[PDB]
C-alpha cells in the first residue's frame, strides 16, 4: 500500500507521505502538522493521544505519559531514567529490570505498561493521521530513530511499530533523514554537510557527503538523552527553587504543582525564542497560593549555558572521524525543535566562524520529510529520482578479553549492513556452553561501555578444552540492529539463546493483541 514516514520524537511526532511526487507533511485532526507525543487516560476510561492528552495535563498528571523515547531501550538503574522520573508525574516501576509505567486506565483500575506501548499509541496515532488524509489503511511505515540510539533502543522502536500494527520497512537515523529533505533535487557537486539536530530529547550531528541523490554518513556522535526535556527541567528545579526560597516549602513531590510548572515553562521558552523576557503564570499552584514570575532570555541561557555548551564535543569528534575541518563544511542544516533556540543557532555559528546555517529547512518537519522520501523509494516510487543511502553504526561493538579490555569486533562510523566473524572454543573440558558478552562503545574496558547483550552458545559436543572451534558472525542489518549466529567448524548450526533486555516474544504477542481492542 501507500508506505508513510514516521517522526517518531520525544516531545512532538510527525507523519509524511511521498504522493504526485512530492512530500505532504499529514496535518492532524486539529490541523497541526506536529503531534505531541502524550497519551492519557481520562477519569472516565478514555484514551487520549497527541493534543488531547497534553491539553489535559494539570489537571490528569499521574495518569498522561510521556517521555517514552527516553525510557524505551535503557534499565530501571539507568541514571538518566532516574534523573526523568523526579519530573514525571506517572509511577515509574521496575519490571524485568527496566522502567515500566503504572496508570488509572479509568474507574480506579491500575495498568502497566513497557514504554514500547505508549511509543506504540503514538504511532498508532501518526498512522490514523495518514490513514484519514490517504482514505486507506496503512500498514507500512519508515520510522525514525536517533543516529545515536544503541541496539536496545532501536529493537524497542521497531516493536513500538510491532505492536501498533505496522510493518516497519526500515528504521532511519534521524540526521539522515534531514539530510535527504536539505539534499533531495540537488545537483550542486559532491558536498560535505553537518547536520545538528537537536530535539525534544536526543541530540545527534552526523557529517554527510551528498553528491546528486547520493548521501553517506561518514561520521556520527551525539547523546539520546540531551534536547528539550533537559532544558525544561532546568528551569522546573530554577522555579521549583525559588518558591522554596520565597516560602521555605518544597513542591517537588506534588505533580499538579510540578506538571503546572511545566506547562508555563514550555511556553515561555518558545516566546523567549522572539522575546527577551516572558511571564510565568499559575493560578492555583501549592496550597491554594497562585505562582507570579518572571524568566528573562539571559537567565533561560544561564541555567541552560553547561548543555548547550556539551553540543560542541560531538561536533569536533565528528569532524576528528572524518578527517575534516571546521572550513572544510560545506552547509549546516539546523534540524529539532531545540534548535529554535537563539543561543543554540549563536554557538553552532559561532563554533563555525560565523557560518549561516541552510534556509528553507523547517526543523520540526525536515526528519519526516526525508523519512517519507525513503518510504517513497521503498514503495518503488520513481519520482523520488535516484536516492542512495549510506549509513553507518554509531557505537563500536566489542567483547570483553583478558583484564576486563574492550577488544572490538566493529568500530564505530562502519557502513551498515556490516558483519564480522570470529572463532570461540571452550575454557574447560566438557564444556557445553560458552558465554559472550558484547559491548557498545569507546571506552578502553568493557565495564566503562554499554553491555548490548549475553549470548549463550550452547549444545557445544563433548571435548577437551580449546578442542572446539566455533565460528560466531556479528552483523548489523540496515536498521542498526545485531543479529548473532554461530557455526561449528570441527552438526554445523549452534543453537544461540541471548539476553539483550528485549520484550519478550509472549509480552509482544499480548502487547499487540491488547493494542487491537481500541
Amino acid at each position: 500500500g501507500t508506505v508513510v514516514g514516521i517522526d517518531l520524537g520525544t516531545t512532538y511526532s510527525c507523519v509524511g507521505v511521498f504522493k504526485n511526487g512530492r512530500v505532504e507533511i499529514i496535518a492532524n485532526d486539529q490541523g497541526n502538522r506536529i503531534t505531541p507525543s502524550y497519551v492519557a487516560f481520562t477519569p472516565e476510561g478514555e484514551r487520549l493521544i497527541g493534543d488531547a492528552a497534553k491539553n489535559q495535563l494539570t489537571s490528569n498528571p499521574e495518569n498522561t505519559v510521556f517521555d517514552a523515547k527516553r525510557l524505551i531501550g535503557r534499565t530501571w538503574n539507568d541514571p538518566s531514567v532516574q534523573q526523568d522520573i523526579k519530573f514525571l508525574p506517572f509511577k515509574v516501576v521496575e519490571k524485568k529490570t527496566k522502567p515500566y509505567i503504572q496508570v488509572d486506565i479509568g474507574g480506579g483500575q491500575t495498568k502497566t505498561f513497557a514504554p514500547e506501548e505508549i511509543s506504540a499509541m503514538v504511532l498508532t496515532k501518526m498512522k490514523e493521521t495518514a490513514e484519514a488524509y490517504l482514505g486507506k489503511k496503512v500498514t507500512h511505515a519508515v520510522v525514525t530513530v536517533p543516529a545515536y540510539f544503541n541496539d536496545a533502543q532501536r529493537q524497542a522502536t521497531k516493536d513500538a511499530g510491532t505492536i501498533a500494527g505496522l510493518n516497519v520497512m526500515r528504521i532511519i537515523n534521524e540526521p539522515t533523514a534531514a539530510a535527504i529533505a536539505y539534499g533531495l533535487d540537488k545537483r550542486e557537486g559532491e558536498k560535505n554537510i553537518l547536520v545538528f539536530d537537536l530535539g525534544g530529547g536526543a541530540f545527534d550531528v552526523s557529517l554527510l557527503t551528498i553528491d546528486n541523490g547520493v548521501f553517506e554518513v561518514v561520521a556520527t556522535n551525539g547523546d539520546t538523552h540531551l534536547g528539550g526535556e533537559d532544558f525544561d527541567q532546568r528551569v522546573m528545579e530554577h522555579f521549583i527553587k525559588l518558591y522554596k526560597k520565597k516560602t521555605g516549602k518544597d513542591v517537588r513531590k506534588d505533580n499538579r504543582a510540578v506538571q503546572k510548572l511545566r506547562r508555563e515553562v514550555e511556553k515561555a521558552k518558545r516566546a523567549l525564542s522572539s522575546q527577551h523576557q516572558a511571564r510565568i503564570e499559575i493560578e492555583s499552584f501549592f496550597e491554594g497560593e497562585d505562582f507570579s514570575e518572571t524568566l528573562t532570555r539571559a537567565k533561560f541561557e544561564e541555567l541552560n549555558m553547561d548543555l548547550f555548551r556539551s553540543t560542541m564535543k560531538p561536533v569536533q569528534k565528528v569532524l576528528e572521524d572524518s578527517d575534516l575541518k571546521k572550513s572544510d563544511i560545506d552547509e549546516i542544516v539546523l534540524v529539532g525543535g531545540s534548535t529554535r533556540i537563539p543561543k543554540i543557532q549563536q554557538l553552532v555559528k559561532e563554533f563555525f566562524n560565523g557560518k549561516e546555517p541552510s534556509r528553507g529547512i523547517n526543523p520540526d518537519e525536515a526528519v519526516a520529510y526525508g523519512a517519507a522520501v525513503q518510504a517513497g523509494v521503498l514503495s518503488g516510487d520513481q519520482d523520488t529520482g535516484d536516492l542512495v543511502l549510506l549509513d553507518v553504526c554509531p557505537l563500536t561493538l566489542g567483547i570483553e578479553t583478558v583484564g576486563g579490555v574492550m577488544t572490538k569486533l566493529i568500530p564505530r562510523n562502519t557502513v551498515v549492513p556490516t558483519k564480522k566473524s570470529q572463532i570461540f572454543s571452550t575454557a574447560s573440558d566438557n564444556q557445553p556452553t560458552v558465554t559472550i558478552k558484547v559491548y557498545e562503545g569507546e571506552r578502553p574496558l568493557t565495564k566503562d561501555n554499554h553491555l548490548l547483550g549475553t549470548f549463550d552458545l550452547t549444545g557445544i559436543p563433548p571435548a577437551p578444552r580449546g578442542v572446539p572451534q566455533i565460528e560466531v558472525t556479528f552483523e548489523i542489518d540496515v536498521n542498526g540492529i545485531l543479529r548473532v549466529t554461530a557455526e561449528d567448524k570441527g552438526k554445523n548450526k549452534i543453537t544461540i539463546t541471548n539476553d539483550q533486555n528485549r520484550l519478550t516474544p509472549e509480552e509482544i504477542e499480548r502487547m499487540v493483541n491488547d493494542a487491537e481492542k481500541f
